[PDB]
């Protein structure tokens, strides 16, 4: 009963991918540029992963490995688009990148390592630690990097952050109440249901306050 959830979740990724790609034309400076794409690219690598989970690819006997693959390709722009705002340095960056890729895959080997009932809660711990280390780092450097560039910026970077880190926060519980690297509390259906959810929200919701708020950020 996830095909419907999975074809609901591709289409509403094209449409913010179609929606991304029609606001980018006529764009002028280079760091609109650098925007508009790493802001369509998102949702159209979500729509791709969407639709081969959708038809009888994507899902391996036993493991999801689009999903994944998403996160792990998708993470990383979001990252850099909010960086970008705030305007933070680069080792800064690869700082947040290599936190968000061990989350991911620590998130990956629960997905992959099903012996037991500790070794899930332990990689669910550590990945929550390189999560609340990713917390830790967004309310602390950026947001203050952002407001030493302008108020302007220091207000919009900080409805980017709350969007983010507030619909961030609901995956893990997710994972640890689903059937695949939990205990079985939801269904797969359900599952499924609220990462479609949560990936519309955090895709297209973040992107459209963000391609919204590009002219008050030149002008700061
Ligand atoms: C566009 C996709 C997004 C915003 C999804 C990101 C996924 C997460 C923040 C999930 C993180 C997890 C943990 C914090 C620990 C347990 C395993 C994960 C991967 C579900
Ligand atoms: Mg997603
Ligand atoms: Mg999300």
């Amino acid at each position: 009963s996830e095909a419907t959830w999975l074809w609901i979740g591709t289409i509403g990724m094209v449409l913010g991918t179609v929606y991304f790609a029609v606001r980018g034309r006529g764009s002028t400076d280079p760091e609109q540029q650098t925007y508009y794409i790493i802001t369509t690219l998102i949702p159209a690598i979500a729509a791709a992963a969407y639709l081969a989970m959708a038809t009888g690819l994507g899902v391996i006997s036993d493991i999801y490995w689009a999903r994944y693959a998403d996160w792990l390709l998708t993470t990383p722009l979001l990252i850099i688009d909010l960086a970008l705002v705030a305007g933070a340095r680069k080792q800064t960056l690869y700082k947040l990148i290599i936190i968000d890729a061990i989350m991911i895959l620590g998130g990956l080997a629960g997905s992959m390592m099903q012996q037991g009932a500790v070794i899930r809660i332990v990689w669910w711990a550590v990945s929550t630690a390189a999560f609340i280390i990713l917390l830790y780092y967004l309310l602390g450097e950026l947001s203050e990097r952002a407001r030493s560039r302008s108020a302007e910026t220091g207000i919009v970077f900080n409805r980017l952050r709350n969007i983010t880190l507030g619909l961030w926060a609901l995956y893990p519980i997710v994972w640890i109440l689903g059937t695949g690297g939990g205990f079985g509390i939801i269904a797969v259906t359900t599952e499924i249901m609220l990462y479609v959810m949560l990936d519309i929200g955090t895709k297209i919701g973040f992107g459209a306050v963000l391609l919204e708020s590009q002219d008050v950020l030149q002008a700061a």
